[PDB]
């Protein structure tokens, strides 16, 4: 059996004296070998399905994703050493997830529970900025323009450009000025659009350990919100991270893991890149003392979640980890296309699908224009992920294959033509937070495409 | 698409610049016509049935509904203009309802989730004076008959005759005292029976805007009690209302949108007023961002909730917004009959066992004596309510049929002459809060006659 | 002796009942005539005096005041009739007033506690826009160009021009958006200065009795802010301002009861409008059981607080109501010129010396331009109250008297062509918040001739 | 005048680009230069007085103090650059300084206000292991064992050896558990002496900025407790500092700005250091917001507090911060004895009546055998520290110079002998938290020394 249910504690400790190991070693040796291992001992192949049914080659997935956690073992930089765990130690986690949570305070609070492949109940809809920088001056009105929408139920933090004028540079005073401002502007602009208590997630702003620690405060984030600790590429961390679940977990704070496994990346392809995903699923209850996780494979050239590829990988992960534990998850929105597009829409679109029908908790966008280009995200877009999620709840999965390989065609041939799109600024009325006629018709454009392919909004 | 969801704001933006109309012209033309139009052109036709089963027809009620609210709108009073609603916005708003939420605090806390028609879940017993005016001196004592039972899990809250001694005139500042003291007073009645946290339904003795919204405060109603916002009859809304909803809304408050259809109304008839029902239930949603909606069809000369016609209204719409929706909902019990009386109890009987059946999440009595009469109501009648609650919960809905075909023909001859009753102070003994040994008496009776009908309790 | 304590229950009852009176018989008659009495039966003769020092005159000035409000009563505009109080009534009230407070939380929680005529303690600064219109999009950039001053201890609240991009119409749900967003934005923008507690005074934005009330929540205002409640001119009432009292004594709320007497209005003169003025501080701890009262007198034409006349009114009021009562107040600022000119500066630091030197224990300013132009109001102003009032306490009122007529001198011939100045966005650097060089350049040359006039900061 | 008031964010903003400086540069050119240009520039000569009455002696100190912050600046180790302020900026935050505070909750919280020199007043006495070592096993016990005596009033932390059984390293998870944990601890140890509110200094275990950040928790630090950010040796500061007081400032948090100014040190000599003092009490409420500050002189070869030249050091500075302004202070305790001996009592007796007679507010110790020794602190040490508060309290200076001059002579010929002294294990019943005999006996030869000398307890 096991000494004690693993923590970050025991973390901290082994990383001092694990296997040594440089990083090259492990991202291009030990890692690459493992996945390539592990595909061909299981015989993955997905066949080209975004989401599974066959339960024979998803029992497959994951046990190779739980035997490629156990057999490398996460490498942590700071110490260039190696942390393994035992297979009662993972089973330990695995067997006791958080089962469900509530998100938000008052009227405003939500249930998250589990939903299973197919499953006839709608998703979370946790929309915002997804972490894109904001301008100060209109930080409130682009956040209230998530909160003003039904379809949204939590709302995911953008990033400050600046607090008092001034860059929230790391390890400086302005980052934990931004830690802190940043969910207390949120919730203001939460508030003024008449929801008060939807919960949030984040911290998004600050970067280093003391930044991220400082977000808890009176009027920012407390324990009802998701708080954000990331893991690196590929089973890898940094202590960091591990002193920021310390005090997540010493606030009672409901704790939302995050890993992007990148596709073409350290692992390989679809199926290498699907055992990582499945893995760090799996060291996000483990490592992290995870509430849920949220997913999000990236192209390692598009670095979109939404291509052929990574819409496979999540589909592929989150209906395994669904059908073989309790763990709750969500993924995270990055389209190539920016706001006002049709391309953007559509993108995330196809990912709402993906999540939805592949059995995800929580859908957490949109991170427009790749979540790159200053103010270039709208609760346009989030309304969207929320109405496809419901056109998409219940429906057979074999029918959500086919509308998923006709959708992506639709754009997959032009990601790097992906139009550039608008910020907020020019696709709403910045004063009264609501969209233009310019982009209400490019909404109903997408939308008519959606319902030519089979959707039912 | 719509241009955002709607809510209170764009209500009031657009009944500034609405449609103008006379409220003769809304009353006694295009209500009535709207409503005679549909009611031919879905061919509605209830055939003496409860609570109906036939889904093709529930469907076309649910679809004239729809279109009524859409065709018609809003008629505001204050401005005598008409607010009307897209397609789009209606179903964004249906299509976004609150699932679920919890009443009370502490050990008394109670969830409200959804009951389908025929559910075997019972449905939630909120009891109280149900509005009824009480007199100041035992005010504590008479909500406390309702504390004390067990099967009251919320409160609804009675009138204030006085407060200090003085009448709570509206727009004075006893009215202020009252609207903050009755539920304080509430309160410290549900701690006396040993249930602090009991949820209420409230505010009630304020009549005005300013009344209304001084209701939140320390020590009495907060975010957990049901918030009551009334529509008016029928399709229409006052300004006041509106103003009443946005604070609600920036308070986080748990919200209950009211609208009491009359039968024989401006709507005309059964199926017409149905209709109405349907279209006022969609409505709550819509502009008073209600987290449930409480029904109360009531008849233009009997005025009362428990008449033949005012159940079927109830039963057809409650059936149908269940199966066509997740709009959470209840009913208030407005019986003819007194305290004490069989009558009475076997009128909120009848009415129990339709809004039971029919798939209603609260049930909100009793107005006994038609809540106009002086501390005549007490929990024996609220006691009744859960307890026929508890027996119809599971019953095939045609046996139920059968069964309130038969209670109502049992009293439905006796309107002109039901019986006055007693008052909390003529049937309790008022130190103990304990019903007197005639009231059992009467209430054996009722009991033994609704078990013959086939109720097993 | 008196029935039972005097509160705004007893108002509302004897407004309804008191003797009937035509508001031009009370205006143009009553009052006038009262205080043309009491100023010739006293005697009354401040001999161009600013501070008084002669306490026999200052004790009959008391008399005066006690006298007219004895002998006139209070005229209610809602019912025409007018309130009349016993003398035992007066007594009981201004025996049994609030000694001190606590303003605000946490590390930036302040104590409010009695000044005396020329007391070495420093009054608190209460600095803001002061109820002048702040466009919507700088709302918390300007009041956090307040909190950002060392000198200000709370926060006087602005108003919003717009919010969610539309006017906070009276009666609109607008209006119950405003006076809750007003104080929770505000609240943000002290935490963003690093003093998250400030305590502030409101609702401002608001104008209506359901307005007002709507303003106490979670995230704004709150029992430690002062709550504004208004009285009439002259010695008059509304049944809304009623309400409103009831209202905040209900919460606990800290309650600051205001009034402005005119300077040549219904009054008089100065020694007449100076026996309202005493009159209308003893109502205010009577009708509306203020915690504090905030005075303001303004000259009927120039419509400024600093005019030789008002600082005189101000100056003998509040030594007065220092010498004879524990009655705590405050006065607001109203200078002719606007922000970024040597005179707005110069009027402001008047009244500064006048209360200071007076006894006040709140300045509330400033409102520049007359507090009637749009983002005309800066922290620079608060700056300069807040510096003057250290300068001026301790100084000898003698030397005090010669100061404020030396100073009064530099600015009294120009008020017809005070100098308009400029908005926060003109003289302040909008993202950091920070004052021109443009801004300081004046102000070291006010605060010159101030030193050279003997002030010492 | 100044831009604005001086804050932390300023502080970074202007390290980025100050005038680039070596560190040696700093501690061997520019301090040592200048304290020695103004020693002699303002004759300073203390002329053997522990505590001065020479009020032109004091002006010319406390001008010193002024002008070595104004024209030295401070240096950031960070970035190798000078801060400058200017002179207006220094008195802005001089004239705005805390008046007062509350540390603690309910029953248990005490008012910190300003004492004079030779108040009649008691200062507040600050109890506990100081930031020394004590074992994870007897955490609670020995921080009860100063909540134990009435003579404490708010408790000084003691730092974690051990938290579940690992030190807690700077920037490992154990280091944010031990942050948490350590007032967690401490606070349920008051809670068992009966004294549940008592307020808290720290936090002291965590080294880190992200540990300290992490220390605001649920029942943990809050606003009410005294949090400390440290200066360094000699005006000067690191990057860490000014992050965490960016933090304690959005958490709205009493600020603790500590500095131990090193007799001896880079600044020379004692009236060198002195003037050092004076310049870090200025720069605690420019720089770091303090609501208070807490000096600490130490002796460059002994490591004390309570050298005949550091309690020189501490009485001038007090004495001279007290005359010409109102900021808040206390002195820490560093004895060179240890726990248990006769030595320890008298060191700290010697400091308490020096920091009582000059003016300090609070008293913070006691770190016996120099706070370097696991579990050589107990509440005994206190108890002495406040009984000889109180005996002091009144005392005219003269008669407190003599007393010092005797009672120094008693000790300082044995610093480099100073007895070990024992640990609290050996000195106390563990499981009672009560003083053995042993200590008892040696706690009387210490008064009864004291008494000869002329004390009065």
């Amino acid at each position: 059996t096991f000494r004690k249910s693993f923590d970050c504690y025991d973390f901290y400790d082994r990383a001092k004296v694990g296997e040594k190991c440089t990083q090259d070693d492990w991202d291009l040796m030990k890692i690459p070998m493992k996945a390539m291992e592990l595909k061909q001992k299981y015989g993955l192949d997905f066949k080209g399905e975004f989401i599974p049914t066959d339960k024979d080659m998803m029992e497959k997935l994951f046990k190779a994703g739980f035997e490629m956690l156990l057999e490398c073992g996460i490498y942590c930089t700071d110490t260039h050493r190696i942390v393994k765990y035992t297979e009662d130690e993972i089973w330990d986690a695995i067997n006791n997830v958080q089962k469900e949570f509530v998100l938000g305070t008052g009227r405003d609070a939500v249930n998250v529970r589990k939903r299973s492949v197919g499953d006839k109940a709608k998703p979370i809809v946790q929309g915002g900025p997804t972490g894109s920088p904001i301008s100060e001056d209109v930080f409130m009105p682009v956040h209230m323009s998530y909160a003003l929408e039904k379809e949204v139920d939590t709302i995911v933090n953008g990033v400050m450009t600046s607090v008092r004028g001034k860059s929230p540079i790391p390890k400086s005073p302005y980052e934990v000025l931004a830690a802190k401002t940043e969910t207390r502007l949120i919730k203001n602009a939460c508030a003024m659009a008449g929801r008060p208590g939807m919960g949030v997630k984040g911290p998004e702003t600050s970067l280093s350990a003391q930044g991220n620690i400082s977000a808890d405060c009176t009027g920012g984030m407390t324990c009802t919100d998701s708080h954000e600790v990331s893991q690196l590429n590929e089973l890898k961390i940094d202590l960091d991270a591990i002193s920021v679940i310390a005090h997540y977990k010493g606030n009672s704070d409901i704790i939302m893991d995050e890993q992007m496994p990148i596709f073409g990346g350290y692992a390989g392809g679809i199926e290498e890149t699907t055992i990582v995903d499945v893995a760090t699923h799996i060291n996000a209850v483990l490592m992290s003392s995870a509430s849920w996780h949220l997913d999000g494979p990236v192209h390692i050239r598009w670095g979109s979640t939404n291509t052929r590829e990574t819409l496979m990988i999540a589909g592929w992960a989150c209906a395994t980890i669904s059908e073989f534990t309790d763990i709750l998850s969500g993924n995270q929105y990055y389209p190539c296309a920016g706001p006002c597009t049709e391309m953007c829409l559509l993108e995330a679109s196809a990912q709402s699908i993906t999540d939805t029908a592949s059995g995800r908790e929580i859908l957490s966008g949109v991170a427009s224009a790749k979540g790159v280009v200053t103010d270039k995200t709208t609760g346009m877009e989030a309304r969207m992920m929320g109405e496809v999620a419901r056109a998409t709840a219940g429906v057979e999965i074999s029918e959500v294959n086919v509308i998923l390989d006709k959708l992506v065609s639709l754009y997959e041939k032009n990601y790097a033509s992906a139009p550039a799109g608008k910020t907020f600024q020019e696709c709403y009325d910045v004063k009264t937070v609501t969209p233009t006629e310019e982009y209400m018709q490019v909404y109903d454009g997408a939308r008519k495409k959606l319902e030519d392919l089979g959707l039912v909004f």
